[PDB]
């Protein structure tokens, strides 16, 4: 096919061994309780014990459970060494890796300030990027950097590109587009191949897209609000990259891929305050209203109907033969979308699995799901991809494995 | 032309009356001096007098002068009517209550000033009003609206909130963020991509992409650091808000508009220069550093970059350059001169870029769009313009345009 772009070669990197969810819940409850006491000047022991009991009860009530997420990669969760009489014993790290310690449960419960967290994000994402691109043999024409969890100029992506001596590669930042960030990056990539075909640049044969989300860098243990307990137990870290080729180049290379058939994205009414993020003195501060599932449920089916129509497909006739890659924004989101679209389990199985084994890795989640489809599905399989994030924004893509 | 995109309809909005450079230098030196004393708990008068004398000397040596930049729009600098003076010190009157979020510095208590979240909340307010002014004449929603900034990152953004306020629920919004002073270039690049992606059929047909730049550099005032490159930054940058549209050429003709047709685009990093221009969000503002080496590094790479850029548009640098205008981002007081000299250009080929700088200062990513607006108004039809911008990376960005 001429005028066709194709996703391929998804490469994730794990930077830290995932932590079993029940351990994350025990230590996070403990930290929240310590922080609450520091923030409120509670220094007596019985007082701690009372607060700690209340805190555990709230986690038991609201936290994402180990039945919902089995484990999470949390680069900035304490090392199992060293987690140590009714408390936990968190060893100071060796000055040699102080940059992994951003929380403080002893002195200042606000923990590291935003500059310090950004310096750490650059060092951690820098190493993650070198690993993701270690098997890259030739520079891309473009490299797109997706993140909503650390904003530096120049970025760790620009520094990697310069480190590889790739002085003919355009670097574009695709930033602050939250959980759905893969969708604008693939649209920009499809746009770069199409701009080249129009002649505004010389020809191009590959765009790489690198996501580096360190949501654990934004831990906030000083705020006990329910939505913060939920976020602290829901989100996880994820680093993954993939390429977008013009289909003739994909073929010349003998590669299998997911051909882009259509894209869509826009805002949903009466929703802007329901999912927010603002940089503060210490971290990117997030809010996440419990109204969000209902608003997603309200608009998903119409959005999917239109998305299929843009692909030359018809929802009524074609949706039974489709897979649906659905971003698992919260524990029930895939189920809500599944119910509203009338989907069978086998249509949404990979999305549920990625969530269960990894938690919500922000924009890196849909790429992990697409990675699984590309590695498991038969050629000919068509996939409708749906994601939702701040705006609220609905984003969609229709793909066909080739 | 088929497969052709075209810039048009540049609309700036001025939010605050520009302040003459000399009073900004005086008040800013005073703020730096008061902040050094506050930071250090120095309360002695003579002690303050001595620091202030030292600070003024550093500004006389290093600050961008009124000969280099006549005035700047600075939303976060007080209006001249609120300044009190007389004894060599300054005081600032209380702002009108609905304008209190305009006060993000503190020279009486805690010289770090407003924290980063408070600054983002003020930026949301100012930019929200700016956007409403910028899009007040818009008669039909665009297919896409690209928000450009490097001076305030919120989710959802003021641009997405505007789009929802207007009921524009078929408009895709894309954030084109953290690409610094050259940020019009990736934005124009994404707009072109969106029109070409539509032609490929991955979306329905599109007729207009709007790009809205909102740069409030003055929200990032940092009077607590007296290092030289911060004296330069505090006196060089300025605020700028401006929107423009990218049309497929057939639509632009249907509308009867003049525009700048896009012929070619290029962008890539310069070697060994990542640490020469940096920004990092901290507790109170985006902290910037700017190396004195930037001009030499740009100068040493700009010719090969321009030759390649012209080649991408079908042109030959040595044969064709005398006929082109060159829009050059004025990143610092000597940048256009340096580029001008390396490329062997005549004053008249770079005059608008120097005038924009002299009249406005460096409005970050908004500066190139103001230059292009002037070429669109003033240039003869058929004039071709090579546009060059620099920013962190370092990154060199190029665009070749033709007025139609
Ligand atoms: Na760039
Ligand atoms: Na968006």
């Amino acid at each position: 096919h001429p005028n066709s772009a194709v996703l391929a070669d998804f490469i994730p990197v794990q930077l830290a061994k995932p932590v079993p969810q029940r351990i994350t819940l025990e230590l996070t409850a403990y930290g929240f309780a310590r922080a609450h006491c520091l923030s409120n000047g509670i220094t007596d022991e019985e007082g701690f014990v009372q607060v700690y009991k209340t805190v555990k009860e709230k986690f038991d009530k609201y936290a994402v459970s180990p039945a919902q997420i089995k484990q999470r990669q949390l680069v900035y969760f304490p090392k199992l060494t060293d987690i140590r009489d009714g408390n936990f014993d968190i060893a100071d790290p060796e000055p040699d890796q102080a940059h992994l310690r951003l929380f403080d449960i002893k002195k200042d419960p606000r923990g590291a300030d935003l500059k310090t967290r950004h310096e750490s994000y650059a060092k951690v994402v820098g190493k993650g990027l070198e690993q993701m691109f270690e098997g890259t043999l030739e520079a891309p024409d473009d490299l797109i950097h997706v993140t909503c969890s650390g904003y530096l100029a120049p970025s760790p992506a620009e520094r990697m590109v310069a480190d590889r001596g790739w002085f003919e590669t355009t670097v574009t930042h695709s930033y602050n587009m939250g959980c759905y960030g893969a969708f604008p990056a693939i649209k920009m990539a499809h746009g770069m191949l199409a701009s080249a075909q129009w002649g505004a640049t010389p020809p191009k044969t590959r765009v790489d897209i690198a996501h580096t989300e360190l949501m654990s860098a934004h831990n906030n243990i000083a705020e006990s609000r329910v939505d913060n307990i939920i976020s602290a137990t829901l989100f996880s870290d994820g680093l993954i990259k993939y390429s977008v080729y013009p289909e003739d180049e994909l073929r010349r290379q003998g590669l299998r891929g997911l051909r882009i058939l259509a894209m869509s994205e826009h805002l949903l009414p009466d929703s802007a305050d329901t999912m927010t993020g603002v940089p503060g003195s210490h971290q990117f501060v997030m809010t996440l209203s419990p109204l969000v599932p209902a608003i997603i449920k309200r608009h998903v089916r119409a959005f999917a109907v239109d998305l299929l129509r843009r692909a030359g497909m018809d929802f009524e006739r074609d949706k039974d033969a489709l897979s649906f890659a659905i971003h698992p924004g919260g524990p029930k989101i895939v189920d809500h979308v599944q119910e509203e679209l009338g989907l069978a389990e086998d249509q949404v199985a990979i999305s549920k699995s990625v969530f269960l084994e990894n938690g919500n890795m922000s924009s890196s989640t849909i790429p992990h799901i697409l990675k699984a489809y590309l590695e498991e599905a038969t050629v000919g399989t068509r996939i409708a991809c749906l994601g939702f994030g701040p705006g609220l924004t609905a984003a969609g893509l229709v793909l066909e494995k080739i």
